[PDB]
């Protein structure tokens, strides 16, 4: 391990990875920390479900996310197990067990909170999924010249989707894909608009996807190599961040204090610029243990000397969710264009189309791969193939819907995986709502209490806000209902329901920007600098400060874009 | 990829991997084959457990092992969903869905047995337990002389344990391991004798670890490299072999032909000796796919032509399981030598022992131990240490208790894990018996329907049969029972049962050795060399064909150490 | 109509259960296989525990039940006495 | 008649049920009949059904149906968990 850097990335995330992509590719010496390991294979922080087995056993990646989703705060336990046996050695009390969080009421937590440790964080595991905020959503980055506004966000939206390789046709010929997407478009013809959810993705073969990840953002490999010569990249897992270290003046950050997991040593990493991305718990963690804010539980007459906003207004999305299974009409209607003589299993069984008529209802391609299905595997009742690619559809956030629309095949399933109803004809349903910023809702961290790696153990105050957050959440979960049936009833197991607070890991507004540290509480500048320090930045969807309904990560890393070209307006590369 | 090797070896497996350590070794120039991928991080085919992460989280490991365990032979469902909307697509009958095999009985199965298609294969996750097998459980490799095959014997094993890294005694400083070891010990004096479970391991930290792995036995890398610039080997991971391509004459193996999973494309590889280790289920698999054995269900009227044996005799053991909470007496015999100062929290507050003390009734690490975390953790309830290693306890296999026994801590729970009660209450009962090897026990592929690779799909028919097998599964349950009450009473939730068939992954005698084809019903010879044939073998616990209680591995191991120094005399290595 | 009921009203749910013998139960093919292998072990979903095997379990009104006591259903019904309109009356 | 274990969590004071009834066009295909060979508890010749809702009408009404109960109770309150919205055992 080096001593100097010019710039330290604390987080190796997508995040950390679009600085590191900006920073190395403009020239400057850079390190990486990541407090977990290279586990994904010779791709580093590659997305773990691109492997042949598990797209061949999709049901199976869950245990995978599950794997991998490590509890943010879990309230102190009290079920009552009344059935031991009088020898067994019982409780007195619901005492501090098994890394309990004394401190949590159970009552106002985000329970669905979850982190993971491990080289390219989140991105080893998420779906995918990268929406454009419209304006209703996203923050300002130029005030009174929207269209100003607009063109910046246009710009680093589409440097952002490169970095991911998103795009909106990887499941285009999708039967089941185009049979929702075909028949939302003609329900709601002319009220809302249907697409491919934009996926972070690019497809290999009519069976395989490779998800984007942080090592499509960035390789992760270390620099100068044979394709990167005159780079300098240097990315250091298993070493636990955990502390900046500020000057007297509250200008600078001096050095960054690090604790290496497998020796045990502890340095402090001396650098120019010194980037935090390590998620928006972690981040909030890692400055409320510098200094920054109010560690403890929160005393408004102790006023914090920093940033009297970090871990406030924090916001995190509604989640409705069901499963349906498709209607008799649905499924009928994908060999409408057949003509089937005989019956199935007899030399004299056929099934043919016209190519190309005007009246087909379906193209020729569709028609084709539901001949053959139906032709080779007689045996079968169902005329969509085998192998036919998940649907992906969604109707974007809008003022007379406000909330993300998610219909689709998530691999992070919430149940038993069920067997008897066949998995194509089962839709997945996922709306997403947005929540108001409030002071009161917190995400602050215990001055007694620790976590696995002996921080302050995170703790949240959360409760979805009166008004309007909890009435479009409402009718959100009547939207749902009401779109849902258009395709078919619900599926026994997966009726209509909100998931717990926290579990559609969108967490944001912990550090959040804005453009005056008072006036707007927040953070970080639009540069997502901290505010009085020179060279600190946050970059993760702690930084965003507006309440937004659609998946975060691909704003985040536009914001971390913005921020990028600020450091090299404004610290030198050292010579190579 | 090259088109000519010395060696090919199908599967990267423990065992695949032994065979690799000794003739890479001996300078034959091999290909290694694996359908699945690196995805251990940059020790290829390492344990999974290895990472700080998951030993400071190891319930979250459950959820590793789940996700690379893929059900053998699913049977047809026939649960009734009567509740589905009248407008959803509803079945007519219990038709194939979802992967489902249509030749299964579901009351002649193995529902639990699963496979595993990473590299490493299921090293990459197990329990790493690695027993010698007494004369009881093991084949003979030579006749007419006890002492001989137990010196031919011990000879393996001690290779085997070198290259597994196997001892007793990374556990040796944990007070939960002691604590059931001496009380276990002193309940069963002169009777039965209690031990570590030999573990391939190799303690780095008081915390941490280092589980083996096929890794532990060869590191996977290709060769030549700078450690090994002599030697041999490339990996071909995402390649599914599909066949061995037998001459006309069945004496000799021409081919193997392989799929390549990324490109597509199918290669005939070229080789003077072929080693099959892809695990007990599917060498049988390639077998039969191959002409061996008998595609389809068994038909007594069209004997096959080659290995009639194959996929007959198999054997799985059958496994008890609970959970216990540690009782009273015993928890409070933890701090039995420790003087206390009053009241916990306050000042008087003090805990101390007199190291040395004869009066002591355990050792000074222990007391250390305790006194320390008494004294940093007042308010814990509990003597024992917040990470103290778990149990790791077992009494083998004997004629008067002849069944496998681990009494410990297994990162493959069952059930969801449970938080009411302190995990430094629990310890695991599991003990496997011996199931007796029946002609009619049989693991049989079909000539009609395929699995996710378009392989002959595999089916089970098997019972635990009648006599000696049942009669000591059930006596094994009531040892289980009665052993454990001396420790605890069950925990509620994992209470003592029979686990569903197949699911301890024990599997045997689908390829079985002997020393005759005809009076021994074999597959193999002692050189794990297929009968008939110059240069196929065999590897891994489908050789064994006897009845046993102990974990196989380490001596289907040993089997393949032997196997290597037949194929070593037989055959020369091309030159460099 | 006791006391001990309207004042335990969720209770009641059991009394209802108590006489809703099911009319036409399919025979049933739940895979049991965790038994001890000494326990006596079927080979085939045979009739067992009074189940119908004329039952098609995909064609069946699984929730009908009758109830045998004097008074019969009405000793236990909800009592909602709607009339229908002539859209849905004989 | 309560359908699932009744939960303690939630003041009942709070709690609503819903149920929507449908109609069923009779069919002359849904039938009662009676094995000639089964018998049920009283040596009657035991009851077999062979139904399901007639496509058409009565499913269409019946999803609608459903529709109608998640939009109608939105308006007083949100689902509670462990009764979420669902079509009952036939
Ligand atoms: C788990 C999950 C997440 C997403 C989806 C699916 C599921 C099941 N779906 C998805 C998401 N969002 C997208 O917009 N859309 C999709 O459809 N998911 C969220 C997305 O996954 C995250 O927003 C994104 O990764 C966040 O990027 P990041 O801000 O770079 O944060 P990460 O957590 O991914 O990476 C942080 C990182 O830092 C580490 N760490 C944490 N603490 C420390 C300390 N103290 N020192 C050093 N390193 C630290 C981690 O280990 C880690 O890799
Ligand atoms: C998953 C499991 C495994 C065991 C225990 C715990 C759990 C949860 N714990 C345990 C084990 N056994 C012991 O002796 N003691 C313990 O403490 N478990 C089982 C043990 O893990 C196995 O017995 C052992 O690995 C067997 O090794 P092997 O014979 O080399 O077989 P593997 O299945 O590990 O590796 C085979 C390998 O081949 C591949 N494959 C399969 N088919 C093909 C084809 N057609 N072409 C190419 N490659 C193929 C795999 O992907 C794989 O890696
Ligand atoms: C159980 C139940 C049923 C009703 C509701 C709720 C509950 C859980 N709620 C409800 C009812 N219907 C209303 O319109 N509104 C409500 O709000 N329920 C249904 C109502 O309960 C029935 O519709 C009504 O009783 C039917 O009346 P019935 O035609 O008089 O028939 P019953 O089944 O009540 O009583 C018949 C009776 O005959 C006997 N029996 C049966 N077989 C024989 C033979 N072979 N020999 C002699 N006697 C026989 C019985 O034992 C019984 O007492
Ligand atoms: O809860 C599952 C969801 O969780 C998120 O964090 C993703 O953005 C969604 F696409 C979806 O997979
Ligand atoms: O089912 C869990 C078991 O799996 C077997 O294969 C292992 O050998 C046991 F040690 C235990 O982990």
């Amino acid at each position: 391990m080096d001593i100097k850097y010019d710039v330290v990335i604390v987080g190796s995330g997508p995040i950390g990875c679009t600085y590191a992509r900006e920073l190395v590719g403009a020239g400057y010496k850079v390190a990486m920390f990541d407090i977990g390991e290279i586990d994904s294979g010779l791709k580093i922080g590659a997305h773990k479900k691109n492997t042949v087995e598990y797209q061949k056993n999709i049901d199976k990646f869950v245990n995978v996310i599950q794997g991998q989703l490590m509890s943010v705060s879990v309230p102190v336990n009290t079920l009552v197990v009344d059935t031991l046996s009088p020898t067994s050695w019982q409780a007195s009390t619901f005492f501090v067990r098994n890394g309990s969080n004394p401190e949590q009421d159970p009552l106002r937590n985000l329970s669905g909170q979850a982190v993971t440790r491990v080289v390219g964080g989140m991105s080893t595991h998420w779906t995918c999924a990268t929406p454009r905020f419209d304006r209703e959503q996203r923050p300002l980055l130029v005030k009174d010249d929207a269209d100003a506004d607009d063109a910046e966000w246009d710009r680093l939206y589409t440097k952002a989707e490169s970095y991911f390789q998103t795009g909106t046709d990887q499941f285009k010929e999708s039967i089941r894909h185009n049979l929702v997407l075909n028949k939302l478009t003609e329900e709601y013809k002319g009220q809302r608009d249907f697409q491919q959810i934009p996926l972070a993705a690019t497809r290999r073969s009519p069976t395989f996807v490779e998800w984007s990840s942080a090592n499509t953002v960035f390789d992760l490999q270390n620099r100068p190599n044979t394709d990167a010569p005159e780079e300098r990249f240097n990315l250091f897992p298993a070493v636990a961040c955990e502390r900046v270290v500020r000057n007297a003046l509250n200008s600078e950050i001096e050095s960054l204090h690090i604790h290496d997991l497998i020796s045990g040593d502890r340095f402090e990493i001396k650098a120019d610029v010194y980037v935090l991305t390590a998620g928006a718990v972690h981040n909030t963690q890692l400055l409320v243990n510098s200094g920054f804010g109010q560690l403890g539980r929160p005393n408004p007459a102790n006023p914090p000397e920093l940033l009297p906003s970090l871990g406030s207004y924090i916001t995190e999305q509604s989640l409705v969710f069901c499963q349906t299974v498709m209607s008799t009409e649905l499924i009928d209607s994908v060999k409408s264009d057949m003509t089937i003589r005989g019956t199935p299993g007899e030399l004299t069984y056929s099934v043919t189309y016209t190519p190309g008529a005007s009246t087909n209802k379906h193209p020729d391609w569709w028609n084709e791969k539901v001949k053959n299905h139906m032709m080779q595997h007689q045996e079968d009742p169902l005329p969509i193939p085998f192998e036919d690619p998940e649907p992906q559809v969604t109707t974007l956030f809008q003022p007379s819907h406000p909330w993300h629309t998610q219909i689709h095949r998530d691999a992070f399933s919430y149940g038993a995986v069920q067997q008897s109803i066949d998995s194509r004809l089962i839709v997945d349903w996922r709306f997403f709502g947005r929540t108001e910023p409030k002071e009161e809702n917190k995400l602050w961290f215990s001055d007694k209490i620790t976590d696995a790696y002996n921080m302050p153990q995170p703790t949240f105050d959360f409760r979805f806000p009166a008004g309007r957050t909890s009435k479009e959440a409402e009718d959100m979960m009547t939207d749902m209902c009401v779109m849902s049936a258009k395709i078919g009833g619900f599926l026994p197991g997966s009726l209509p329901q909100f998931m717990e607070p926290g579990l559609c890991l969108h967490l944001g507004g912990t550090h959040r920007m804005g453009f005056d540290e008072k006036e707007d509480n927040c953070c970080v500048n639009t540069d997502s600098r901290v505010f009085g320090f020179k060279n600190l930045f946050l970059g993760g969807c702690g930084n965003i400060p507006t309440a937004y309904g659609a998946n975060p990560t691909l704003t985040a890393m536009s914001l971390a874009i913005k921020s990028c070209e600020y450091i090299k307006q404004n610290f030198t590369p050292s010579p190579f």
